[PDB]
């Protein structure tokens, strides 16, 4: 393997997110084992595991969890895990509960004890403090990731890397417009991973088949690479994708490329996505059908 980590997003359980609780198998679904499995034949070792936190721990994030959902949870996790793979766990939250920026730090360090004394002996989880801050406040944003390794730590899950994410929906071309605060995060253990995210189409929301330009991806995160190195941190793309065409396809692999001559700091790279309610999605990794594990997948085999 060239990378530490090189894997996909296995979404599903964070779907009709305007339904809380929502139903499972109507709202939300989620991750296939079996094609967990297959991906993982395919050589890669790490899934990222999106879920609502409103659907985990209901109503106030310093509460109990729901017994169904954290079931799903657990036995996600520990299909990935149980065969040597990395499961990320993702509160796949903007930052946000019940529609409202999380300002209460504390409040945050308590959900995250509950989530990871539920996996503390696990040293294959990976914690994920939130995806995508946006739109609030730089400080907060510090704040929030502070209290989530402090919650973490605090189980006694110590073994486990904690991914951070950053404002700008934690954009890689964006990371040092806004983000620089992010360099004081401290954590005793020593393995916080900086998750930075990278689309291809113009605007950079990943919801375009077209990139901008064949070498779009690799100019979007040289800043980013900069940053990591004279900071002496390391990061992690933990979304990217692009169309199935000539274009993409080029663009995909220069970036890739490009963190390949850059490990000092880049740990590896997570594609958007996989799971089994995406269909005909421009993205879907979902085998044996989903495009881009036909299209797109053979070209990501020399990272594997």
């Amino acid at each position: 393997k060239v990378f530490q980590w090189f894997g996909s997003n296995e979404s599903g359980a964070e779907f009709g997110s305007q339904n809380l609780p929502g139903v499972e198998g109507k709202d939300y679904i989620w991750p296939d084992p079996n094609t967990i499995d297959t991906l993982i034949s395919k050589g890669m070792n790490i899934f990222r595991v999106p879920f609502m936190m409103e659907r985990l721990v209901p109503n106030s994030m310093t509460g109990s969890p729901d017994p169904n959902y954290l079931a799903d949870l657990i036995a996600t996790v520990n299909a990935i895990t149980q065969k040597g793979a990395y499961a990320v766990v993702d509160p796949h939250n903007y930052g946000r509960y019940y529609n409202s920026i999380i300002s209460s730090p504390s409040d945050f360090q308590t959900f995250w004890k509950t989530v990871a004394s539920q996996f503390a002996s696990n040293p294959l989880v990976i914690f994920d403090t939130n995806n995508q801050y946006h739109d609030m406040d730089q400080t907060l944003v510090l704040n929030l990731n502070q209290a989530a390794i402090d919650g973490i730590r605090s189980a006694g899950a110590t073994s486990q890397y904690i991914f951070v994410e950053g404002n700008s929906w934690t954009g890689a071309w964006t990371w040092t417009n806004v983000n620089d605060n992010m360099k004081s995060l401290t954590d005793p253990s020593d393995k916080i991973i900086y998750e930075m995210h990278q689309f291809l189409d113009s605007d950079g929301s990943g919801t375009s088949a077209t990139c901008v330009s064949s070498t779009i991806g690799q100019e979007r995160i040289t800043s980013a690479t900069q940053w990591l190195r004279a900071n002496g941190k390391k990061g992690i793309i933990g979304e990217f994708a692009g169309g199935a065409n000539d274009v993409c396809e080029t663009a995909i692999t220069g970036m890739l490329d490009y963190m390949a001559q850059n490990t000092d700091v880049w740990t590896g790279a997570i594609w958007w996505a996989a799971g089994p309610w995406w269909g005909d999605y421009i993205f879907s990794m979902e085998p044996d059908n989903g495009i881009a594990y036909q299209q797109i997948l053979p070209i990501l085999t020399p990272y594997l």
